[PDB]
């Protein structure tokens, strides 16, 4: 796509607005709207200003203002609002001397893309990224000195079969989802199908290439939708417009969609399972028919990058404190790290392909949607390409379901992280291998672990948790 | 159908959607849906995945991915939908070996179909089920340490003569059915008419040939739609789409239906007798008329193995704790273990349908809809054909009210099962007759045992009955 | 009997004190889901002359031939003793893994998780008896104590040898281990069939008579058992209405 | 005292019931009742049986028989039933040996003060603690699949300066206290007056010898009552009989306590400094007019064993999750292991105390009362004790409000543990100093350690935190 195929996207839609989109350095996508009388060759030549100070990981007041220009290719019309709109994500520059930012996520997986080329060893990376959430109708929540509460709802959650009315004053009229029991009943206990196909539709008006839809395994109106995969930093743009897609079509039609990882404490939380293979000059590395789970020596390594560097790695795969919360057994979460063909007891899951190379890949199931996917996806490459560089093997794969281990046995594997201050400390501690071509950079990374501390884990740990009143009140 | 008749008819339709739809182990259609685009030669050269693990009756967690490939000959336009979509049903499949799934309901059905030509008996069994269900308003119920409930409610029901007002506020306009009072008066007393008449219709587009509906005997709106037989299978596959659109129009209409076999106490509970005859060559087998209600030495042979292999059976025809609650006395459900013409207090009926051999079967009374058709239908033809094989003679026709006999008279005719665990006691002791030609194997029978006391029998076992505090609190 | 009398007085007392002052009492066997039952443990001596019978230095846990024999006696009646000692359809809720009470027909020394414990006590001959955990207090307590005495004298009639204790939390047992072990009843219907096939040993020397087990036989089942059977359960509910 | 003078004062008070008490493991006192007529010889001799399995930290099912035998030390007449009740504490026992048991927090006080005595050092511990505490007005807290909150309330509190009425209905009169502000107004925002003058007198009637009474600086009815140090046992009993009466005498009075170490966010926790002193020979060890704070070479290094220890030592002495709470800056509690003159930022306070050496002692202020105090005061003096017979030196006193270090200087400290699972780590790697003269037993020690992490950091770790939701529900 060229600057003059925007212009004529935006002329044959007769749109009346343009809104321009970067992302922060936690994950969240920014924006503000421009009239389409403003869009013209300038904000491609000189592009357009904004305030670094108000943005998270970005700027400090006294160096606040920044620069944003187009990228063309991820032009796409919004498909909710009134006034006619089309959205353009931008790249971060200095106002001085127009160079990217280091501190820009955009840029990163940019940077990630040409390191790999320049490695010689594949052209291509692929991701298909499974980005499961959660249909709720309300969540309210607070914190103060003598009290604090959270309370997610949903009208199938179990916990409502015994309400005497629904919260509209109507009557219960039952067929509610079981908590592990929602993959996948046919309506009416499947009470989202209409709501997933206004969602499939809008991807698909959005240029999506759809694979499948469906209800997933948690109470309360869990979901997943499918759809192809991509090289790295289109990936990465297509999840971030996924869930914005998501959240407000679930918006327009009365209800509240969270990506959380762990909402629900008993049920399965939301993973983003990373589909990872590698191609060169439009070939697939992954194969080796007589390889374990048909894996090439390629694809070997890239899975011993993964599990090797996972205590730091996890920093940008499950960056938040509710992460953790996840990482617990019997909900189809990784708890240790280990490689298993058919096995979503494993860290790493080989799905089963046949002979198909096209089709061999590697399944990381450690991934959660609570952060950002351009570090993300970056930081799993970096990793893997150490793997493939040093020819890291990984152990011997674990073709057992890895919960159900006696704990003299489940204590004989390398066991996933406990929480988020652990990863922190060890991202610190080592983090050469995503410095490696300038692909991460110190600033960035001493960044993320200031904000992690000082935003999320310290405040988390100076308040009282309401589990400690059960435990503690009467001691 | 064939694989290009789907193909045009999703083109002339214009589908949005395919919906792959499958049977778990107890009973229930699962389904995820894929857009149009993606509906292609592949899904039937190499098929689709999913989470097995996930699945109830399946595979464990690192054995987890399993195979789907379509029945073209399910084919069917989804009457609910917003989105044009297509219902397929599916075949499960092993994902290496590519062989059909030793748990799959379905393909029990195709085996016991191929069993029943090998034995040269006939070439054809016919199923013409009368799946019975309760029209309700609402229902709720729990399960806590302290205390447990259920209540169900219909403004039909007679429980409500003395409300002051209905659900909503509206006048009390009487005209309420009486307990055993709903086989069935005209409208105002019986008022589900109108969407009675939008479920036949949704049926009649659903290419479903009808015969009758009406109100049935229970108070809160029991009901009865009856179509036309067909072969095992396809009868089985066409109870699961009724269930559907019978669960799915009263859901659009505002209400909430249910298929289980006693929800009310001291009222008809809701069967799914099974009129059953065998065929070759295009002319039925069941008819004599020398014989008593005109059957032949192969149809009274069936009724033998049938009545001889109850015991065993009722773990796949009444395979729940609630199927248990109809079995009782009063409601024109079976109590013990005999055939008899025009009697509907007994185990099998004869229907009086004159001297037509087309119209000469039996209605086995017994089962409900509890459970699962294609296992149900499967087990019933079983028990039927070692009847046959080993020319099991069924015990003198008793031709009176069975439930009014002399408790010395009644103490000569062996009872009806008292509970689930009796019969899957007996199930695990002596099921010979079902793995005859691997229609069952042995690991499917034993799933169905383990699942049963664990998720069944157990759970219900360990909870105090509410009529427990009624009799016991004052000890 | 005069401990028998001493029971009724005991649950009269203990439910007019609580009602006296705005409380409710129950005897229940289960009344709470996933805590604890209530039982009505029966600790058993017999004694000759002022003189106690159970004890001696020489024996597993303390205890007599008379004693172990006693212990046999109420093992082996088990399967139809019950029908007098947990006379409930509620009895058997108590009845399951995890809440003190027994699952399975053994004898152990300070275990709690057996159906007959026998309690550390050391050489005071007085202070030696077993104790039967399987009873409640939702029946009858003259003919409770009744039964288990018939129970226990048959078993010393008979010489009737209890199995080798099992000295193991017996929730804990291997699957292997623990089907060895014969288990306790399921439910009442059961323990009522049994003692209708088999009651001889309650009915010798005239203690119980068979008008009184047909009598105890025929009301369970007409008003306690059918009653419970017939009613839909609110967990089948939570099964299977969308079934 | 002996038996004979209990019987005597059974006898003399005309007292109805005696009640029997001893100490669970992780620090909650037990009971049971017998009659005064049951109150004779044989308990003496025979001594009591118990069920040792419903005893946290005990014995399990299968060897659950237990023996309790009496200490006529600690008879007091109980201050709230209607029927005159005396109370006496009880030491645990072996059924069979008749040997003390090795998980009787009231044996482990019982071998240190033995140990000391072996050891040469000292013939007597001493020990004043300070057991802060809230008394609220209520109290409610859950946690459920979908939800979470706890809330505590008392009429003083800050949070209610805007409330239109009280609890009752009746008016707000103002004089509620701020946030840090409770330290110490007179009446009426003081509150609290009269209750805890209800404290005092029954404190002075069970033969305490009190010294001061007062609001403490936390908002919502934050107290302290101090009394006379006694030797370990003693004082270790007497913080026991305290917690009781405070509680009960709340309790009668409309009140609800809790001692729990940090109830409340922005405002102080409660702790439980100890003050501690060695004497031999009826003469105080712990002065020296030349060494810094007038502290002798046995005084130096007992502190130089405390903060040595700490990194282990804190397991018992702050026991729980929530003990990690009240261990922030701003709130008088230490975040790191220095000593101190005149220093409440520290985790060593000496007290000005003057030239009278009686009155020379150490105030370790790191403690909380959310445990249990046999084994916590046994556990400090172990550690004091190998840091005199090493001569282990604490590092320089740093004389300096310790919440406000510059950075360098801060870092160059070692800090208190973060949370309860690296104590309990540490506490596993390193106690040897704990296991001198068998004062703790492994057995003891690896109890605890199991009970912390299966009981305690497990469940917390599980369950989302109402902050998350605050932080990531929009990710
Ligand atoms: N060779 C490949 N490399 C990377 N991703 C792939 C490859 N083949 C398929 N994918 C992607 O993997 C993802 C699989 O998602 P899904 O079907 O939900 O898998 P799962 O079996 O884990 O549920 C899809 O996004 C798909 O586009
Ligand atoms: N020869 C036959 N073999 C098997 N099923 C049949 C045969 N003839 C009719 N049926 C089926 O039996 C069922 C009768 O249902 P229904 O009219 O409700 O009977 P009932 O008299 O038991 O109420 C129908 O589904 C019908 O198609
Ligand atoms: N020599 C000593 N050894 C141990 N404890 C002592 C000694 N002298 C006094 N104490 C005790 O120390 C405690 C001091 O408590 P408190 O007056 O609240 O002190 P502060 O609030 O200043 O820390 C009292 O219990 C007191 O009896
Ligand atoms: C059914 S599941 O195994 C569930 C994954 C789980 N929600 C997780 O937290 O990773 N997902 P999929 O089959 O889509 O890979
Ligand atoms: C009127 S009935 O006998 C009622 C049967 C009852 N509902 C049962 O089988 O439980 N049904 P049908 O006349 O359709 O055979
Ligand atoms: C503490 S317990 O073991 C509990 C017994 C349980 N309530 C039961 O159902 O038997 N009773 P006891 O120690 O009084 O014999
Ligand atoms: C006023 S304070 O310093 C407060 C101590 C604080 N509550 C703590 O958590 O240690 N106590 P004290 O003066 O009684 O030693
Ligand atoms: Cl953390
Ligand atoms: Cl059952
Ligand atoms: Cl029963
Ligand atoms: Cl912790
Ligand atoms: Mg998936
Ligand atoms: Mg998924
Ligand atoms: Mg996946
Ligand atoms: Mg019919
Ligand atoms: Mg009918
Ligand atoms: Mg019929
Ligand atoms: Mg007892
Ligand atoms: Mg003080
Ligand atoms: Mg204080
Ligand atoms: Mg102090």
């Amino acid at each position: 796509k060229t600057p003059d195929d925007v212009f004529k996207l935006a002329k044959d839609e007769k749109v009346e607005y343009v809104d321009v989109r970067f992302c922060d350095l936690p994950g969240i996508m920014q924006h503000f709207t421009i009239p389409a009388s403003a869009f013209d060759k300038s904000v491609f030549d000189d592009g357009l200003a904004f305030d670094g100070s108000s943005i998270r990981g970005f700027q400090s007041i006294h160096e606040s203002d920044m620069l944003l220009l187009p990228d063309p290719e991820t032009a796409r019309i919004d498909p909710f609002r009134a006034a006619k709109t089309l959205n353009i994500n931008f790249f971060v520059h200095d106002p001085f001397t127009l160079e990217p930012y280091s501190r820009d996520p955009r840029n990163i997986a940019r940077k990630a893309e040409n390191y790999l080329i320049s490695t010689g060893i594949a052209d291509t990376a692929y991701f298909g990224a499974e980005a499961e959430f959660y249909i709720f109708d309300s969540v309210s929540f607070d914190s103060r000195a003598n009290g604090s509460f959270y309370e997610v709802d949903a009208i199938s959650g179990w916990w409502n079969t015994g309400a005497a009315t629904e919260a509209d004053g109507s009557p219960n009229r039952g067929y509610k989802v079981r908590h592990k029991g929602g993959y996948f009943p046919v309506a009416p206990n499947d009470q989202y199908v209409d709501l997933r196909d206004k969602m499939l539709t809008n991807l698909i008006n959005s240029g999506f290439i759809l694979e499948k839809g469906h209800h997933e395994v948690g109470s309360g109106g869990q979901a997943e939708i499918n759809y192809q995969f991509n090289s790295l930093l289109h990936a990465a743009d297509d999840m971030q417009l996924y869930k914005y897609i998501i959240k407000n079509t679930a918006w327009q039609n009365g209800k509240t969609v969270t990506f959380m990882p762990k909402p629900l404490f008993g049920d399965n939380g939301s993973g983003m399972h990373c589909h990872q293979s590698l191609w060169k000059d439009g070939a697939p590395l992954m194969y080796d028919e007589t390889g374990y789970a048909g894996l090439s020596d390629t694809a070997r390594h890239y899975i011993g990058g993964l599990l090797h560097h996972a205590p730091s790695l996890l920093a940008f795969t499950n960056p938040t404190v509710n992460s953790y919360k996840r990482l617990v057994p019997g909900y189809e979460a990784p708890i240790n790290l280990v490689y298993s063909q058919r096995n979503r007891s494993a860290c790493v899951r080989i799905p089963i392909t046949g002979s198909n190379p096209k089709a061999k890949r590697l399944e990381f199931r450690s991934p959660d949607s609570s952060g950002n996917p351009y570090l993300a996806f970056s930081a799993m490459l970096m990793a893997g390409l150490d793997g493939i560089k040093n020819k890291i093997e990984p152990q011997a794969p674990v073709d057992k379901d890895l919960y159900e281990l006696p704990p003299e046995e489940a204590a004989s594997i390398p066991q996933t992280p406990t929480q988020l201050s652990d990863v922190i400390d060890r991202l610190e501690a080592d983090h050469e291998y995503l410095t490696e071509g300038g692909v991460f950079t110190n600033d960035l990374i001493e960044t993320w672990i200031s904000f992690k501390r000082e935003n999320e884990i310290e405040p988390v740990n100076i308040r009282p948790h309401p589990y400690e009143f059960a435990l503690y009140y009467d001691v």
